[PDB]
């Protein structure tokens, strides 16, 4: 949704996103409610995030986050403003792998909302 | 540090200028050069000058600026000039948050450089 995502990520996350969609009930709204700082710690949305992000390997099964992979595949500014960012909200923590996915998205957000971007 | 800005506004931002100096590892230098006419694109600045727009609801979560809000901060002097620069200047545009206020910045400089102050 921000117009720094690069491109090629639409396309890389096509077939992760139908299969993440249909796993967790999500529909596209709920998608497009997060670019604008709307997120709700709702499974179908959170899980949603959870599977997305298992799919390009950037968490395991108790979904601690690969913060050199994450940070890494981000622009350069993009990246740059993550890393303090990130540095703050990881590692994870939470009731279960969807929450800890939430409270890092709500970490994140609260300094740089344009950063956690959802497709 | 144009000398139109209100006293009190050194004031009213002093909490959310140490918070978003610390969240974005802005030096007071770098503050300084604003005003000279030296804003370069940095996060460590443009980020910066976000992190105070959000924090007195100036912009959203998306970097569109509050015309309004703007316009409520801004003294009776500065209202007329204000509005016709931020005419020429607004909507934001562009890749990220920061950058989306760093092209707002240099618009404004352009016509107008003492109106975008950075305190
Ligand atoms: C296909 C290679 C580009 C991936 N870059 S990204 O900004 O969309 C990104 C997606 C997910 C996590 C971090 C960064
Ligand atoms: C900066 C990290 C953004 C991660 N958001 S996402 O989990 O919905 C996701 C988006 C795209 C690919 C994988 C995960
Ligand atoms: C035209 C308005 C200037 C905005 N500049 S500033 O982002 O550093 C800022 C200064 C003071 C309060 C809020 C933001």
């Amino acid at each position: 949704a921000p117009d720094w995502v690069p491109p090629e990520v639409f396309d890389l996350v096509a077939e992760d996103k139908a299969r993440c969609m249909s796993e967790h009930g999500t529909t596209q709204a709920q998608i497009d409610d997060v670019a604008k700082g709307n997120l709700v710690n709702e499974p179908s949305i959170t899980c949603y995030m959870y599977c997305l992000l298992e799919a390009f390997s950037l968490v395991d099964d108790e979904a601690n986050v690969d913060e050199d992979i994450m940070l890494g595949l981000l622009p350069d500014q993009l990246q740059e403003r993550a890393q303090s960012v990130m540095g703050k909200c990881l590692p994870t923590s939470g009731s279960d792998n969807c929450n800890k996915i939430y409270n890092l998205a709500k970490c994140v957000q609260e300094s740089a909302p344009d950063v956690w971007f959802v497709i």
